[PDB]
RNA sequence: GUUUUCGGAACUGAGGCCAUGAUUAAGAGGGACGGCCGGGGGCAUUCGUAUUGCGCCGCUAGAGGUGAAAUUCUUGGACCG
């Protein structure tokens, strides 16, 4: 089970980061993006909806997505970094060096850093009033 | 009784003469013309990523939002690629 190729050789997948402040995905694929191996959050660790995306949540969230891979061979893997951008917030969360820290010393290796981010030429209307979040 | 002259008006045709007759071109304004200039205006056409909805595929039980939660969507398969 896994790619019949020899050990020297690096092996690519690619992981869809997806940092926001709600929560922070790891979204391991193959190198098509069309079939996906598995989607460890870093909400799956911790049982708290207030610490759903703090820096340790995602320490746990790529080890456990470096285990499933693992399993079937792959080495080194695509980082494609992605805040939530759109209308909102285009700085990536907290957790996304956490999780790329996780990532590179559970001892995988790196492919190429990317930063895709729904950007917009211009969008829509923006969520708040014309006031703001009065808060 | 007639007829002139002059007087005084009113109107036309030649000629001479006028040093014959137009103040300049506003560090005022209008209008030409010349090469440019500008997210000026209108009509037609064209491109962009995003958002939302829909079709199909993938892997899966979480996802949304908050100072914290909760109203809300999920194998009548959500979020994610």
């Amino acid at each position: 089970l896994g790619p019949q190729v020899a050990e020297g050789e690096n092996v690519f997948g690619v992981c869809h980061i997806f940092a926001s402040f709600n929560d922070t995905f790891v979204h391991v694929t193959d190198l098509s993006g069309k079939e996906t191996i598995c989607r460890v959050t870093g909400g799956m660790k911790v049982k708290a909806d207030r610490d759903e995306s703090s820096p340790y949540a995602a320490m746990l969230a790529a080890q456990d997505v470096a285990q499933r891979c693992k399993e079937l061979g792959i080495t080194a893997l695509h980082i494609k970094l992605r805040a939530t951008g759109g209308n909102r917030t285009k700085t990536p969360g907290p957790g996304a060096q956490s999780a790329l820290r996780a990532l590179a010393r559970s001892g995988m290796k790196i492919g190429r850093i990317e930063d895709v981010t729904p950007i917009p030429s211009d969008s829509t209307r923006r969520k708040g009033g014309r006031r703001g979040r009065r808060l």
